[PDB]
């Protein structure tokens, strides 16, 4: 269970020293990330998210505003163009304050969820690189929401429930929460740190979620709740995050109308639920020690012919299931079909359908999986029914599992 | 008709001068661009293409032996880590290279198509940028094949059928195709370029094409084709390409096993249908004048009351347009209904439904346009079906003509 050993053996991606921290996804690797991308998609349709696209670097006045200058230094890429220097983005939460600030903003915009898949280059230390986990360049599945001090409670509890649910449709029901809370000295008032926190320890308890308290562990910016699932091996890892921040709506300066007709500052929410997209097909292709669920595997079908005889038919049916949304390849390769077999086994491939000259005749195809179960002479459109639905449930589970 | 004035009419994106020629794409902007990356990938899944992910930014060594040191130089953004020098990539094409270096292949691998939204950072003159259409970062659709001498033709031809497709898809009809041949002096040999050139002519007049040539206009690592689409106002935009490369793979030191099982050196092609994508979002933002066919609309269909007594029902049928993939939103607010229309209209809402009592009672919709037509009371299921119809087949016009 090696990402970067599987992730060569399934053509997934590789790395190279002239880009170090930075992959080069593959078809099929690209093909799992554009998966992900549209589950996440999927959930920002779901909780009403806006999804929108920063610029991928800013001139270093904008970053000495949010502070990334004095904090994040080290860890950003600079570049210059005509006498004025620019940092590419470590983060993606200064750009959507930047689209929050156009157009006047009311009571009635929020809360304003906003998403966008974060493209993120931090430079790390070398030495510390480690496969689709640790890397300079890296994908978010980021948000933020602006909210009001009376809208804190429900948008934390709606973070919760999408954390849950994406984490589920995984597979990891087992899931450590952490509740940060403030440090010795803070941005924010006293009773904004009371209020925010007794928030977040509410949602989580009413979403009866058990959570330990780390004291002071909070950044000075704002309270913060993480999340650690549990793989297959009892492995943990950090992924979703909640933060509160008091600190960069303000140094931006972001504002609303109120009720009141009155300047209001809104509560900005960072949340990430996958966190690096990169990261969490490491770890998905860990998990699921390199079978993944048949909506996350790149090449769901090939269908292979027994000789030349077949070959019309098995292109007839990898048109069929390429028109019904699945992705198939036909392997018309003149080779022994247990070669065949054998190759599209190793690489995972959930299911594989033969056509031999029963198949042609009887207008059905031989079914097997990866798992060398034999699911025998079955119907085309049953075949693509099954799959369809099992693409559609994003289900962990293939047919007769 | 200007992109800009359209743009911030219609909250599509915005600018600053902390980012000089790049994109903040807000929400709407961003669907318009996802909306578009969709239909590229229809046409990369249909006409059989890869598609895959460089990085970011690559060591200069690798700039340097792809020629862009001494040629892009000014171009080019460079940062650096830990003593090393690394360029933003101005091209995808290296990355897709070194990509393809990884596994042995073969020709049984070929013709090979690898495309990619390349994400490309270029310094231009601050002066020069123009709205989407001059900027420094910018999404090409973008592609390389790696093909035999022999394949050439047939990957041409492929590469036309495309671009005149999805050209035709947006309302271009009217292209105007430039052959550029070999300068004086050259890479490959006056062999390579005969058949190139020969190929590209060939490939051309299959498709009853009557290009014009440019004698001696080519670049130095080969012949190309381009495409320059006119718009409703006759203005000329050249925007697809089709560009052989002898230059690359050598430098790269790419190579395939040949069927005599002697090694042999692909012969490269560039292409690219839209080119910018920004760009060629203004240029339909401009041929539109604001009006985006359905498929590309940011909120396809506003759904209206005239009183509380309709809120429900409305949102009952919001929800299910939500549900049958119609992007919509429900404007509750009291309000004239003229007033909403009045204001979608003006946001270049394709669709808007006004529901009053007897809409209510009948389980109908009036249906109304952004062009001002009444199409009258419809049934909800036959507005769907319709809806769907006409973003699924991406027309250019909407109902009742
Ligand atoms: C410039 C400051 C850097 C900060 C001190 C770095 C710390 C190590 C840590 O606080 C970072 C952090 O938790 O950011 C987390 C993000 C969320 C997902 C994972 C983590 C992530 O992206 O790593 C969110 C907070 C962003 C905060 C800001 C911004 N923007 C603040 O206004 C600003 C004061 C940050
Ligand atoms: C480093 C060299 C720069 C070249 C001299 C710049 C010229 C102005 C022009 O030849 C660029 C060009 O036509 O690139 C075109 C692209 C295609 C879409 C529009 C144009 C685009 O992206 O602008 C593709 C060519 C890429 C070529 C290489 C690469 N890599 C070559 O191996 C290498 C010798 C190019
Ligand atoms: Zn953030
Ligand atoms: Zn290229």
């Amino acid at each position: 269970r090696d990402h970067r050993k599987i992730g060569k053996q399934l053509d997934l991606y590789h790395m190279q020293e002239e880009a170090p921290g930075m992959v080069f996804w593959h078809n099929d690797g690209w093909t799992i990330f554009r998966e992900l991308e549209v589950f996440v998609r999927s959930k920002l349709k779901e909780y009403q998210y806006q999804e929108v696209k920063g610029p991928f670097m800013m001139d270093r006045v904008l970053w000495e505003k949010t502070g990334h200058w004095d904090n994040y230094k080290d860890a950003m890429f600079t570049t210059s163009s005509e006498n004025r220097e620019y940092c590419i983005k470590p983060m993606n939460c200064p750009g959507h304050v930047q689209i929050f600030n156009q157009g006047l903003k009311s009571y009635r915009d929020l809360p304003l969820r906003m998403a966008e898949f974060g493209s993120c280059h931090r430079n790390e230390p070398s030495g510390s690189l480690h496969g689709l986990m640790r890397v300079r360049g890296f994908t978010q599945d980021d948000a933020h929401i602006f909210c009001t001090e009376e809208q804190i409670r429900d948008e934390v509890n709606g973070c919760i429930r999408l954390v849950y649910d994406m984490y589920s449709t995984f597979g990891f029901e087992k899931i450590v929460v952490k509740l940060s809370t403030r440090p010795e000295k803070r941005i924010g008032s006293d009773e904004m740190w009371d209020r925010a926190e007794a928030d977040l320890a509410v949602a989580l308890e009413e979403n009866n979620i058990p959570f330990e308290y780390q004291l002071g562990e909070g950044a000075f910016y704002g309270p913060k709740i993480e999340f650690t699932l549990y793989d297959c091996l009892d492995r943990a890892w950090q992924c979703g995050t909640v933060q509160l921040d008091f600190s960069l709506p303000s140094r931006l300066s972001a504002s609303y109308v109120g009720e009141d007709n009155e300047r209001k500052v809104p509560v900005m929410i960072h949340r990430a639920i996958l966190g690096s997209m990169e990261r969490f097909i490491g770890i998905l292709t860990e998990e699921f020690a390199g079978f993944f669920p048949t909506w996350l595997a790149p090449v769901q079908v090939v269908i292979m012919n027994i000789t030349d005889s077949q070959s019309e038919y098995v292109n007839e049916l990898t048109q069929k299931l390429s028109n019904a949304g699945i992705r198939v390849k036909a392997d018309l390769r003149n080779e022994k079909i247990g070669f065949k077999i054998r190759e599209h086994t190793l690489r995972r491939v959930p299911y594989m359908l033969v056509c031999g000259d029963k198949e042609v005749e009887s207008g059905k195809v031989a079914v097997r999986t990866r798992r060398g179960k034999d699911l025998g002479s079955m119907d085309v459109n049953e075949v693509i029914e099954k799959l369809q639905q099992e693409i559609r449930s994003r289900s962990l589970k293939q047919l007769e599992e």
